[PDB]
């Protein structure tokens, strides 16, 4: 009956929550549960309670709804709904022999080794305790009385096992009496003694399990300690052992009884159990395995695969009594476990401090639950270890993100079952390194951790240290006096110096907060406080923008002192005068065009005096300058015209006709010179840079006059610039470093340096006019610094460069150690980060010198006038030394782009502390406030010093004709070249059509390589210790079922395939070298005779379809060169064999095939020649794009992982009007069979004729099949024009892309390798392209 | 606020200052002048003054529904919202301007009227009750009355 | 926002530390040194400490313990320092509250708080917080030291 029912749960209840039977009664249905005190550990015994009973439910099932009204619903649908839980245990494992590891017990074990991760530790507890004076002897005799009491704490560990011993050999009392010592020498060796036993690895090898200690310090204190290796005991079975101890000491004839429960027994039953649960757990957990979390992505000083001897260093908080009270009584409020309180809050600092919010943390799980009430005064390693995923949501109030985390947690605490470390083996095992490094342990039963007994006798935990291995930061919760200790027993040295402490304080502040404040309260954390005001001071300097239009300052200049010199160029020079003259009359012709204020104009120029007067004539007549290298191409050029809405484009050629108006610069140099600049409002645009954009289409930043002004400002108050420098702008016009060069110099008074367009890219001109010029500040991308440098110092003099700005891409560590001694005494480089779109740049490092620490030249300060923020995906600040998003901000930001609001809204974000760009670079703060920026998470990469969008190359390659999709990525060694891959697009058709001259087949050759296959099973199985178990199964049963009792027939067999008694031999004897050798299953494809390919090659008449396949070559009835090429040469052993006649006159012949080693096989076998190219990684260079009239495949189409896959390759590889030929297998080959199992490969590859025509005319071919039909169906197929060529593709990325970004080595694939997460494995084939440079 | 959150020093009063205003943030705490909305006001706005930082109480001892009203949160971290009126000023100073509402003082102590009120109404005898501080040299706290009269037939 | 950033910014001074751990460590650094001057009477730092630290083991015989919330209810002078510091000394949280407080509010007070004692130079355990004469806590045997406290308590 439900009221019964009822009755008995609150029985239940009051026995489990200490209340009276008729005030729990009293709670109502629909009253929460965890409202009325109930916690996890609570409800797992009431779970087992019902289990007993037999009405089974799940954890998640009660805790989900953790009120009278649900549990009473659900267990009335259970007892007709669910099973019993009436498991026979095991009677008993022999109490005295080695019995198997729990799962915890496993990992804590493993933990041990040295060579472990993060490992070589205990995993012990160590306690602490004061009191003024206790008996030594009284200690020892507890501590000799609970080893013989609790078998586990004489437990001995050994491969893996646990054996408890009858009395351990070593020692279990550890008795320092240094009362005779000095007050300051013993608290040293005390210090000593804590700093040593407390990261002991307790001997457990030799049952030293438990270790109870006492120092007798001379001020008349006892220090009780207490090291206790979790192996052996829980900490719920560390409070057990407390108890124990206090009792043995103040009055052992009070030690009620040795528990009977041996944890052997209690181990064999639980499993038992729990083989259900189990089983469905990991089903679970199997379906979550390539879904879970990684590791908490912490900041970490040193790796932890790197720590030798890991120290533990706690953090320790004790929450008041008031402040767990409030705790308490707020988590009841909203119906939640005061452990998923802390849990969550927790996950919480792990998540802000974590670049991934989604994190793994263990939690040790009480698992206590056995029929027998003693199993509650066990000593034994109770733990069951949760592999708890959290995923914390962002701008939630703690209250739903409590709410979620207990749901999360709950409901993982059934899928516990399956133990974490398990789940942890099989990530290993299915290639997943996630881990759960992050422990959160709360023991929060509220008899206090101390056991009173316990506390009598000595004082309440004074100290504790957990040294749980592969562990980051454990995490514990334990009830100090009537509060809450809040424990994080990190790891010394792996975090940064300070931030255990900080992550710490945050935490508490946290949870303090939660004391004092209502849980609708953001989850979100803030900062710690002083981190926040760091960067609020880094971001709030000063702009020094003396707000006014780009171009002022120059003009400025120009009027004062005409006559000064402006720039300077391959031999000529050009004065203030001059210039501001050019460029007005300029702006006078583009107005007299129809340009007006603010009017997008493109500059197209060769570099040189004549583009300065351009752009400044373009933002004198009130217009925004669009740069474009004279080299841009027609197509991106198009482009970037349409996409700016450009109003004119200057250039040196004079075409209005053209997409903008096109005009010729020197006409405008003829134009009415301008009284004066325009009058332009600061915030008016002043150049649109274009940006390579992701999409394909690039991208402008429309940067306008005051943001750029103000980095110039904030970098030429912090250079000094004067009239008496000169910049060299290397820079091109399009790299928005030429926007400081040109305005910020000239405004300075400074003259350029202009290098020639010839000069672009020349070092050596660099360095020549730097000497003749006498250069005193420089500015571009290392890359182009690093360019220069290469010149030895005696060739290159730079020591006339006073300042050096470096930006807009790495600057290498060792780039100051190879300038201070080139460039001028007071070296004066400064490093420069932030995107186009903030300006020029946004950081400035200073570097008079690189301390050790820095992994890279991080940003420095943000420049004056603008700043950084570093966010997690969600948009919230992140920590120091977090890695999150950069978010630069101020005065300096681009108005956005150009013609693209969606993105400009995308990317340049708002919140209450303003405007942001939203970079998509990485980076962190550090302690100090200096940025490290940390690269790139995404598709934006630098070549060259050049920026270029992934996206851009990858969409010019799929704008090309006969392309289906691409892959870019920048490639590994010196050159750092960019390179891409290809997706063919095969044009699919209806194909299908198909004759079949079957008729020279017959199954006498079935049966004779039945025949074969049976002489070489027995050549085999003659010394059938070779294989393995496996292989020996298959050969025996293959023996008859393929070889003797399917197909038996004469010694014929060997006279029709072709090989004789000898060859026999050589198989045999070649097989038994590569199995006995252990080159299997590689070698196999290294030998003519044993190779699938090449066996088929001669025994269902291989040859013969191999002579007619041959055939089809025109070149000799031709006259003329013709090229072919093989997709299966593998070891070219078929090509050995009909290689003489297959070189006709004028042939040229290509061998491919995945893998280097055999084709250097075919290479050594067969003539010079041939050549050879590897699908180094399965990668096809393009270079062989439709450059072969004939492509060949033999015997090896099945063999790829679709047909498809091999089909498209070769439609890739042929030329237009270009002819197949293909040979493959319908029918098994029994001898091919055993190469197989040799290669342990699946025969069920093989399909009829009739499925490779269709997915050959799928993959754009037209076939005609030839003759052989089921054993070797000979098909030869035309390839249409797909367009794919390396001339092609050439010319169609010189139509698309600069020289700067083009890929220099091209591939192609016939299909992209996906990520887990279905996107493209551009890291795979980044190195894919990588490896096959060389 | 902890105790405080502001200084000025004050070695002069420049003629400008129409009260002597709150200064810098004291060091390790903040001010945010922010609208009714919480976004931060311009400089020269008048806006709720809230402070932030180091120096901020843990909350109100057992109130955290107002612990939560007051000491609010933000991407900028956690702010007391003070209910002090104030504006920034160009130089960074921080005019406070008073308060809007019941939070008054009397002889500089802190008084919130709603108390004086509610401790009026706890009176046998008093249906509603109204506070304020009143005009003088004094600067006296006085107090007005609504009787509850026991409607009967 | 740059320079309100700036204003807000001002790193914090804050040695991070409990609020009573100066004092003691002045104490311990010059016992003999004037603390508290009254009527006529001045008080050392010794001395002020040494009552301090009585007080706050009187606290902890009387069930205080750190965080647990004292109401300090005692007559301007050396008492209520004394009281103060051991409140604190004891890890506790003090509650002050002038004399003059009107025991109802006084009660509205005890109660919001959660008070676990009040100091005040009345015994009276039945109280509705439990009582304390400060003169009995200053009988109490003197802690060795301050309760090590947390900043953040
Ligand atoms: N010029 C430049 C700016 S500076 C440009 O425009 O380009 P970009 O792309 O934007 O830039 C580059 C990239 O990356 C980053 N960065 C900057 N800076 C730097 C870098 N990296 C490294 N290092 C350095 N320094 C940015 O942000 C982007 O993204
Ligand atoms: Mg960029």
């Amino acid at each position: 009956s439900r009221t019964a029912l009822r009755d008995w749960l609150t029985e239940q209840l009051a026995d489990l929550l200490g209340e009276p039977l008729a005030d729990v009664r009293a709670l109502a249905d629909d009253d929460d549960l965890l409202g009325c005190g109930l916690d996890s550990i609570r409800l797992m015994y009431l779970q087992e309670r019902l289990r007993a009973r037999g009405s089974t439910l799940d954890f998640a099932q009660l805790a989900q709804r953790p009120c009278l009204g649900a549990w009473l619903d659900l267990l009335a649908c259970a007892d007709r709904l669910s099973a019993p839980a009436t498991v026979a245990l095991p009677t008993a494992q022999d109490r005295d022999q080695p019995f198997e590891l729990s799962s915890v017990q496993q990992a804590y074990w493993l933990g041990r080794g040295a060579g472990e991760v993060l490992g070589n530790v205990s995993c012990h507890a160590f306690l602490e305790f004061r009191t003024r004076d206790v008996d030594p002897q009284r200690l020892a005799a507890a501590a000799e009385c609970v080893r013989q009491r609790h078998p586990m704490l004489r437990a001995r560990f050994l491969d893996g096992r646990q054996q408890i011993l009858p009395t351990p050999p070593l020692s279990c009392f550890d008795l320092q009496d240094w009362r005779t010592l000095q007050v300051d020498e013993a608290e040293r060796d005390w210090q000593a003694l804590r700093d040593w036993r407390a990261h002991e690895c307790l001997a457990v090898e030799r049952g030293q399990v438990f270790l109870l200690g006492l120092v007798r310090m001379p001020g008349g204190e006892d220090r009780l300690w207490l090291s206790l290796d979790l192996l052996a005991a829980d900490v719920e079975s560390l409070r057990l052992l407390l108890a124990e101890l206090g009792v043995a000491y103040l009055a052992p004839e009070r030690l009620a009884e040795p528990p009977a429960l041996h944890f052997a027994d209690y181990l064999a039953h639980r499993a038992a159990q729990r083989a259900e649960a189990a089983a469905r757990a990991r089903d679970y957990w199997l379906e979550r395995l390539p879904r879970l979390p990684d590791a908490p992505a912490l900041p970490l000083a040193c790796a932890p695969e790197s720590i030798r001897q890991p120290r533990t260093r706690r953090l320790a908080f004790q929450l008041s009594a008031g402040e767990s009270r409030r705790l308490e009584r707020l988590a009841a409020q909203h119906g939640v476990t005061l452990s998923s309180v802390f849990g969550c809050a927790f996950a919480l600092v792990l998540a802000r401090w974590s670049e991934s919010a989604e994190f793994l943390l263990n939690v040790p799980l009480f698992d206590r639950h056995a029929d027998d009430p003693r199993i509650g005064e066990v000593i034994a390693d109770f733990t069951t270890l949760l592999l708890l995923e959290c995923r914390m949501q962002a701008g939630v109030s703690f209250a739903e993100a409590v709410k979620s985390f207990q749901r999360n947690l709950h409901g993982a605490i059934d899928h516990a079952a399956f133990p974490a470390l398990e789940v942890l083996r099989e990530a290993r095992r299915q290639g997943q390194p996630r881990s759960a490094p992050v422990v959160f342990a709360s023991n929060l039963g509220e008899e206090g951790f101390v056991p009173a007994a316990f506390r009598d006798a000595f004082g309440d935990l004074h100290d504790m240290l957990s040294q749980t291995p592969q562990v980051w930061l454990d995490h514990q919760l334990y009830r100090v006096g009537d509060g809450i200790l809040l424990a994080w027993d990190s790891v010394v040295g792996l975090f940064p110096e300070g931030l255990p402490e900080t992550m710490f304080e945050a935490y508490v502040g946290l949870l303090q907060r939660l004391c004092d404040s209502a849980w609708g309260q953001p989850a979100d954390l803030p900062l710690p406080w002083a981190q926040q005001a760091r960067r609020a001071l880094l971001n709030g300097q000063p702009a020094c923008a003396t707000a006014r239009t780009l171009h002022r300052d120059f003009f400025l200049r120009a009027a004062e002192a005409p006559d000064a010199d402006a720039l300077l160029y391959r031999d000529q020079r050009v004065t203030r005068g001059e210039l501001a003259e050019r460029a007005l009359r300029i702006a006078g012709g583009l107005r007299e065009a129809g340009v007006r204020p603010g009017d997008a104009v493109e500059v197209s120029l060769p570099r040189g005096p004549q583009q300065v007067a351009a752009v400044f004539g373009v933002l004198a007549a009130g217009a925004c300058y669009v740069p474009l290298d004279i080299d841009q191409p027609p197509a991106r050029r198009r482009l970037i015209e349409e996409a700016a809405g450009v109003c004119l484009a200057i250039t040196e050629e004079d075409d209005p006709q053209a997409l903008p108006p096109r005009l010729d610069v020197q006409r405008l140099l003829r134009g009415p010179a301008l009284a004066a600049p325009v009058p332009l409002a600061p915030q008016a645009s002043a150049y649109v840079i274009y940006t390579s954009g992701s999409t394909g289409v690039p991208k402008g930043v429309e940067v306008s006059h005051a943001a750029a002004i103000n980095t110039i400002d904030a970098l030429l108050d912090l250079l000094r610039v004067n009239a008496s420098d000169r910049l060299l702008a290397v820079s091109a016009l399009d790299f928005d470093l030429s926007v400081f060069d040109l305005f910020g110099g000239l405004g300075a008074g400074a003259s350029l340096v202009l290098p020639a367009q010839e000069q672009a890219r020349d070092a050596a001109a660099w360095a020549e006019a730097i000497q003749r010029h006498a250069v005193s500040l420089w500015n571009s991308a290392p890359a182009l610094l690093e360019m220069a440098l290469s010149l030895p110092a005696s060739q290159a003099d730079y020591r006339s460069l006073r300042a050096v700005l470096l930006s807009g891409d790495w600057v290498a560590l060792d780039l100051p150690g190879r300038l201070r001694p080139r460039c001028a005494e007071g070296c004066r480089l400064h490093v420069l980060g932030g995107a186009t779109e903030a300006g020029i740049w946004s950081n400035l490092q200073s570097v008079d010198t690189v301390p050790p620490h820095w992994r890279s030249i991080p940003y420095g300060r943000p420049l004056p006038g603008q700043a950084y923020r570093v966010v997690d995906t969600h948009g919230r600040d992140v920590p120091d030394l977090v890695v999150g998003e950069l978010w630069i901000g101020g005065a300096s930001l681009a108005r956005g782009y150009r013609n693209d609001p969606e993105l400009s809204a995308r990317r340049f974000v708002h919140d209450a502390q303003g405007r942001w760009y939203r970079t998509g670079d990485r980076g962190r703060y550090w302690g100090d406030g200096t940025l490290e920026f940390l690269g790139r998470v995404d598709q934006q990469v630098k070549v060259r010093g050049q920026r270029i969008e992934l996206g851009e190359v990858e969409a010019a390659l799929c704008a090309q004709a006969g392309v289906e999709s691409a892959c870019a990525a920048v490639l590994g060694g010196g050159v750092a070249s960019l390179g891409a891959v290809l997706v063919p697009r095969l044009a699919p058709r209806a194909e299908g059509s198909m004759d079949l001259p079957a008729a020279q087949p017959f199954a006498g050759l079935a049966e004779a390589e039945a025949v074969l296959t049976r002489e070489i099973l027995g050549a085999l199985l003659e010394a059938p210790l070779e294989l393995d178990d496996g292989l020996r199964r298959r050969w025996l049963d293959w023996l008859a079922d393929s070889a003797a009792s399917a197909l038996p027939s004469l010694d014929e067999a060997l006279r029709r395939l072709g090989w004789q008694a000898a060859g026999l031999t050589a198989m045999g004897n070649a097989l038994r070298g590569l199995l006995a050798g252990e080159q299997a299953p590689a070698a196999l494809l290294l030998d003519p005779w044993l190779a699938p390919q090449a066996v088929a090659a001669r025994l269902p008449d291989g040859r013969e379809a191999l002579a007619r396949l041959l055939e089809a070559l025109p070149t000799p009835a031709a006259g003329e060169r013709l090229r072919v090429a093989v997709l299966d040469t593998r070891a070219g052993l078929w090509l050995d064999q009909g290689m003489a006649s297959l070189l006709r006159p004028g042939l040229e012949l290509t061998l491919f095939e995945r893998s280097r080693v055999l084709l250097d096989a075919a290479a050594t076998r067969l003539p010079e020649r041939i050549v050879v190219q590897a699908l180094d990684d399965g990668l096809l260079p393009a270079e062989h794009l439709g450059r072969y009239d004939r492509v060949i495949s033999f015997a090896a189409l099945h063999a790829y992982e679709a047909s498809r896959e091999g089909l498209a390759l070769a439609a890739a590889l042929l030329r237009p009007q270009g002819r197949l030929l293909l040979v493959d297998l319908l029918c098994e080959s029994p001898l091919a069979l055993l190469g197989a199992a040799l290669l342990d490969d699946r025969p069920l590859r093989l399909a009829e004729l009739p499925s490779l025509l269709a997915d050959l005319a799928a993959a754009g071919l037209a076939p005609r099949c030839l003759w052989r039909s089921e054993r070797i169906a000979l098909v030869e197929a035309l390839a249409p024009g797909l367009g794919l060529d390396a001339a092609a593709l050439q010319a169609g990325l010189e139509q698309r892309l600069p020289q700067a970004m083009r890929p220099e080595r091209l591939w192609c694939l016939p299909s992209l390798p996906l990520n887990g997460n279905g996107k493209v494995d551009r890291r795979r084939l980044a190195e894919s392209m990588t490896r096959a440079l060389g």
